[PDB]
């Protein structure tokens, strides 16, 4: 019965903005009544709250932007999640989903239903469609969407007048985004536009926040996920990759964010479904004038000073006034939880969310204090207030760099690793060599037909993306005696924006983990010959909505999880003629430990680059090797 | 043959963005060739230039915003106007118009064809459609246009799901703009949004600049128009009306524009045809930082200092170095021409256009120095760079207030009027009384069907506008002996934003001329009983494109000229309970003096309020009377 | 050596009068700035920064020492020019002089020492234009058209003026790198100032009529193909 259930849940994601077209779903929406069917829900309080909200009309109006950073939106989405998750039977769950689809905003319903499907036992096999297919308007420029609407409604008669559009195959018409948006931010935004505007990266951020919502309290499974450590590690990896891209395109180090003025602005060029332009941050934005920006920055400074005091003093304050030490090396998780100010933080009243205030300030979304129903505020969020568009703005990377400065301060106070924790007896690496590192640009097609308001075709968008050829890394190692070992590869830049070789201690923060795997080392001489195509950290493209629908309706793979980095974004572009980089191979013992499942050997994720490392403490540690490589770009 | 010619010229304005659909026009476009038909054009140089431009493709690309402030755009539009105007026969003119419609940008073609029709003898009867019907996208928000597209393409099946839209009559569907755009500039922009965003006002500005393009040199007819005096008078009238509106809504005096920072920003909420959002000026914009704004402001300061020096020294410098005096009272025209820096200015090389630089600076249109054909720059103009959207921004009023400060400086140097120039023998005004002054808001419908890309309905937009009830002004006057006299009425505010009564000398700059007419005064007692419905200065609404098309195809009025203020914008709103104003009745002798035709008694348009006036010099002048009135607003 | 050949304090003779001093000045400055921009693009530094009248972001530390052993003046980063300092007065004088030059360029004539107007609208007036901009001893009127480039150099050298004099006479000065021709080119501020002067020159050239197809064409001479063997550079 998997196929039919998946088909129905897909039909729930066919046209969010438009109303229900399938008749029996209308019958269910008109027939079901929560009041009399309270007995089928475990959480009766959620049922009462939902009934009250739906009766008083105290809900976010339909056809309006939705943001989780607003309090009332969080309350509404949490209540709906509690109601949906408390469904005893799958039938009750589906019937509540239909009713909410009828009586709930599109974005909120999609998000809550996806979260419920991911975290429900009865729906551990259902596959949810990609976000960039349900709402294409968050990943393509407004001109593209308007042209799509025109070419569709024209009946493809004036389409042949358009030279940009073309018919690649029957029933599909494709455009070019190569020639468009001549007006753009420029500054530091254009050279890295092939990485920051990538659809897959924003989709990955959205899916990550689907797996770990800020408004959802962890269960036994989510309590072993080490939420804070994942936050820190993922932010570090993203910032290291972004810095590598900037060095590749010659833009320099990530600008440091102050408290007086921000020089770089952002113009999104995106449009909401209704047609409201996004807020724009001007260049040379002033933060020390008579504006709400000043008050927001003062609150941000207070909260960050509280975090700094907690880090330095070595303990945090409970909600009653007790001191809880965080000086042990295993307190990184609670530190991250406190910094994030999620619902799992011990004390959110004193440790508040300054990152959201940073996002509000640097989004320059004019607060007009407008409310509907004498209730829910009406907000026009900027790109930074949406996880599916935040990564397009450099300000996000600047803010995360500040948070990573806080994290580095905390890690600095920790004792440095010893020659016993960081050494494996009688394992010496001889030589490490990669076959080649080449990158090239290629074309890809995305389906944006779900935005078209069909009455009674399939428009696609062509985009340019980076990719790399398969590469093999071969290392020879002395093994001493037989062992079961783990090998980790790290990649870092070798020269900074000016030309001086970066010391290893500084590079410790710029090392990007690209592969980790097990091996059984024999006695004597060995050979590791890892191929990039075998790594499980990076995955291939997930099947599109159309492909999944075809494979389902016509009637598995475990190499496509929503919480993995796309393969084509693993390797930096480099330069034509070669760009130098540093590879680091580290071998350690194997210390023995589907929607949201990731686990490796029990140890800090960034080991051994989480703490600062110095050359003088690597003498006597032979199982770590630092080689130099060159990354090339194939021009086309 | 008027009807058929008008029908064809209307068909030339049916779908600018879309290509030619009528077959014989395609045949003409494919058959006509300028090279062999040079003999039918008087200006052969224009023919050669047009041929060269069309062969080299050195022209503005189609489907791109067009602005006259750019040099190459001016050159192209001037060349096309020269080509069209040099058509010996009407047939040649129409055949060139079709060819250009086929091979020219939409906005440029519409503008040039309208100008040619207005200034051509063979087309002095043709009536051109309103601008707000040809390009509705410049007068309504992007959300409205997107909703229109959706309701049209949906086949009016999901339209009935929309509660906003409704069917007022057969074949027409109407919306509401009352509930939309909750995100808005606020500050000083919302309380006067009913006046600054009025469609008729922007259309009036566009038609005025159609009558007097900056790139067209005047002929005998246009040389008697006193271009500079018209510029000054119209700007003064607009600023006085805007100040009256601000006082009515309690916003205060027009802010003074400096050279360091502009506090008030603007968000248009408009979208171009393709779907590119308009530039946004942030609040508290800084002009004294390391930006191109500083250089632009320095050039502006240099040019304005040149103007100030020319005004103070009493003479202007010719292109050879000669001094030409401007100290006479009849030099206002050349002064205005110099300030405007039009093609009729004596010396544009030394006296340059600083107002355009002000518009560029305060539009905050990011210059990205992008060019097509290795030629024509690509520009995304702001609202201030288009005459059909400039009036929506307060910065325009601030800039015009600065220019009016320059004009007031010039007028101050002139000698004050005497008791002989300002007096009429034996004519004493006894009493002046108006019956009532009431204002109310009403609904109106605009047709935006021409934007819809119909394949193989008629959507309308409902807007709220101000209007007034008919009022009668009755004055009793002693006449002495029989005479033929002219009576002028002026309206001004009585109290400023704080509460002090404004002295007459300051109010001289705030007097708005509302009526001027002739009369024959008898001997003894007389009675003037003017009714607002008789004034010819203000006109009624012009027939829409649909109405004109119906009246033409089915098969005159002279009270509808494109260069007259709409009647409903004549009177300030006032306040509920009454707002005090000052009326001034002035009687003078009758000194004896269709597309663009306006002439009155030979005298300065702003007489006697062009020069400063003082109470002590009005003793002995009995033919001028100052009464007080109250304007009321009917709330609904 | 160039300033040895054409000193600002030496009046030209028959030989130096055929040298077209102003045109040489303009051409050499343009060539230097084009080469510098090519170098910047080669090393990925971007376009030459535009010099304003409020603040200069880039500073300079020479690292040089005079014969006696006095360190050179240092310009700090983010130097402020709109505060209560002599920099403001110097910048005001610079602005006045540059506005005088702009007015002379736009009006089409220059003012003599007596008050006469001399036209500069012909294409062969580039030499006198350069002489006026340089304010050398060969300029027609140095009293009205003064040397603003020297004031720019003084301002951007940040040489602290201490008003010290010897013999009750000759001032004692510690010049910066910009005040010496043998060290001026080490500072980007020089290139910025010359870019401003070249903006003035480009304004003047823009007012000139564009070349025609008769001045710019040679009858019956068509170029087929151009090819270079190789372009390689090494340290
Ligand atoms: C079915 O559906 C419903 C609806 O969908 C779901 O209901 C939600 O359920 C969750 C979980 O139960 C609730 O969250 C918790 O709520 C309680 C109660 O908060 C309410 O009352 C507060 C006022 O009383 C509190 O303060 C007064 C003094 O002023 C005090 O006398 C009283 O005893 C009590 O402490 C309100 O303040 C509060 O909301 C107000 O304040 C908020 C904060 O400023 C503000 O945001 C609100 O807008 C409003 O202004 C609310 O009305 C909370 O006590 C509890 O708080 C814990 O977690 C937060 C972080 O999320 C943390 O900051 C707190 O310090 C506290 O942390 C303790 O518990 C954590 C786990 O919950 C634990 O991880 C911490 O370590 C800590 O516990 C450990 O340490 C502490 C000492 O630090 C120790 O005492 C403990 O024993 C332990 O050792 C949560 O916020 C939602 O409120 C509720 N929502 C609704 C709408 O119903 C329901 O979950 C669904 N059920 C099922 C089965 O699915
Ligand atoms: C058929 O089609 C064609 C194409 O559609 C139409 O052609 C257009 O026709 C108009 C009108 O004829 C032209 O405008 C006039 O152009 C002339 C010539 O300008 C050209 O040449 C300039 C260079 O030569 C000038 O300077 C040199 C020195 O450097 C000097 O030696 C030479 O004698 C001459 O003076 C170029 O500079 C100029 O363009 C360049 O410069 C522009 C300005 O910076 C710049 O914008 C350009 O981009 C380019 O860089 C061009 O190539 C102009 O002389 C004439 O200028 C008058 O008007 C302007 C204001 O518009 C004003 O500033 C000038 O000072 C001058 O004013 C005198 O004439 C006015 C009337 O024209 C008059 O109102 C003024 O009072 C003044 O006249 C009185 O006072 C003066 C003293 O101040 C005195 O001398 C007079 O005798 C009199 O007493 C116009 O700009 C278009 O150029 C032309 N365009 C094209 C593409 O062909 C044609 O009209 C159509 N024909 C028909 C029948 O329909
Ligand atoms: C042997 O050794 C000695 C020492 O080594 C050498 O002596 C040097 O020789 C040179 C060349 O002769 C001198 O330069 C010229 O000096 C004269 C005189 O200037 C002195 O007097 C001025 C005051 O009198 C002036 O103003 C009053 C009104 O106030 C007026 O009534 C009077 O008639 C006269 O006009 C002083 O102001 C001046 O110094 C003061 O002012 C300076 C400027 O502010 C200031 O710097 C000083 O610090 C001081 O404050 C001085 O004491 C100048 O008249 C002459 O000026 C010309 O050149 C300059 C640019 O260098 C230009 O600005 C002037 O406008 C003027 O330009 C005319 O002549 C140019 C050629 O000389 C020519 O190119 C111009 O086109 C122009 O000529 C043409 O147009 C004009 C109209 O514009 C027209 O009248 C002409 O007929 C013609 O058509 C020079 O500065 C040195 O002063 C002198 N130095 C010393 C220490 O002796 C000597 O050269 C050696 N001899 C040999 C054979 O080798
Ligand atoms: C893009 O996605 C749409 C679904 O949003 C696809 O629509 C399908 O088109 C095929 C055409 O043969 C139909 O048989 C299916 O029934 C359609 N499905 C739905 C849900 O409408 C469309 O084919 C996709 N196009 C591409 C190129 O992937
Ligand atoms: C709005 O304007 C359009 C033209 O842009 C009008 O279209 C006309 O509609 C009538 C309907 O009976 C047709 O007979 C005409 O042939 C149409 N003209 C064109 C040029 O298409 C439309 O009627 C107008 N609607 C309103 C309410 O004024
Ligand atoms: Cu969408
Ligand atoms: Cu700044
Ligand atoms: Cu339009
Ligand atoms: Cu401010
Ligand atoms: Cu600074």
């Amino acid at each position: 019965t998997v196929l039919d259930r998946q088909y129905k849940l897909l039909t729930l994601f066919f046209h969010p903005h438009e109303p229900i077209h399938i008749k029996e779903q209308q019958e269910i929406a008109a027939s079901w009544d929560l009041e009399k069917n309270i007995g089928l829900y475990e959480n009766a309080t959620a049922v009462h709250l939902t009934i009250q909200m739906l009766h008083n009309n105290y809900q976010v109006p339909r056809g309006v932007p939705f943001t989780v950073l607003e309090s009332v939106h969080r309350f509404e989405i949490s209540v709906y999640y509690s109601l949906l998750y408390s469904a005893k039977t799958y039938d009750t769950f589906y019937k509540t989903a239909v009713f909410l689809r009828q009586h709930v905003n599109e974005n909120l319903f999609v998000n809550v239903l996806s979260v419920v499907i991911l975290h429900r036992s009865d729906t551990q096999d259902i596959r949810i469609p990609p976000i960039y297919d349900v709402f294409p308007s968050y990943f393509h420029n407004g001109e593209i969407m308007t042209t799509a609407q025109r070419i569709t409604t024209h009946g493809q008669r004036m389409l042949e007048h358009y030279p940009s559009t073309y018919v690649w195959e029957n029933n599909v018409v494709i455009r070019h985004n190569e020639t468009a948006w001549p007006y753009y931010c420029n500054t530091e935004s254009m050279p890295v536009s092939y990485f920051t505007h990538d659809v897959t990266l924003n989709a990955l951020y959205y899916n990550i926040k689907l797996a770990y919502p800020i408004w959802l309290r962890s269960d036994a499974c989510a309590i072993k996920e080490k939420r804070g450590e994942l936050f820190f590690f993922w932010n570090k990896q993203l910032l290291a990759r972004y810095y590598m891209e900037r060095l590749s395109v010659g833009l320099g180090e990530i600008p440091e964010l102050g408290l007086n003025e921000v020089e770089e602005g952002y113009v999104s060029g995106l449009l909401y479904h209704n047609g409201i332009p996004y807020p724009v941050r001007p260049n040379h934005l002033v933060l020390n004038h008579q504006t709400w920006h000043a008050e927001a920055i003062e609150e941000i400074e207070v909260y960050e000073n509280r975090i700094r005091d907690m880090i330095d003093q070595g303990f945090y304050i409970t909600n009653t006034g007790e001191h809880v030490s965080i000086n042990s090396p295993d307190s990184i998780d609670v530190l991250g939880r406190l910094i994030e100010a999620n619902v799992d933080s011990p004390n959110v009243q004193y440790y508040k969310d300054f990152i959201s205030i940073w996002k509000k300030v640097l989004g320059n979304s004019l607060v007009h204090e407008s409310v509907a129903f004498n209730g829910i505020p009406l907000v026009v969020p900027s790109v930074l207030e949406q996880y599916q568009t935040a990564l397009r703005d450099p300000a996000y990377y600047m803010i995360m760099k500040r948070v990573l400065k806080l994290f580095n301060l905390w890690h600095e106070h920790l004792p440095h690793y010893t020659t016993k924790e960081l050494s494996v007896p009688s394992v010496k690496i001889e030589k490490v060599e990669v076959d080649k590192l080449l990158t090239y640009f290629e074309y890809t097609n995305f389906n944006v037909t779900n935005h078209l308001h069909l009455n009674e075709k399939s428009v696609l968008v062509q985009r340019t993306r980076l990719n790399h050829k398969v590469f093999t890394v071969r290392v020879n190692v002395k093994s001493g005696v037989a062992k079961h070992v783990t090998v980790r590869f790290f990649l870092a830049p070798k020269y900074d924006s000016v030309g001086n070789e970066i010391p290893l201690n500084v590079n410790t923060q710029n090392f990007l983990l690209i592969d980790i795997f097990n091996y059984e080392l024999k006695e004597g001489d060995n050979l590791i010959t890892r191929v990039s195509s075998d790594n499980l950290l990076v995955t291939d493209e997930i099947d599109s909505a159309s492909v999944l629908f075809n494979k389902v309706d016509s009637a598995l793979n475990m190499k496509q999880n929503i919480l993995k980095t796309p393969r084509h974004l693993l390797l930096p572009k480099g330069r034509v003629g070669g760009m130098p980089f540093v590879l680091m191979v580290y071998i350690s013992e194997y210390h023995a430990p589907i929607d949201n499942t990731i686990r490796l050997t029990s140890d800090t994720l960034g080991f051994p680059v989480d703490r600062p490392l110095f050359p003088w403490m690597l003498t006597g540690v032979e199982n770590i090797f630092l080689q130099d490589v060159q990354i090339y770009h194939k021009p086309t």
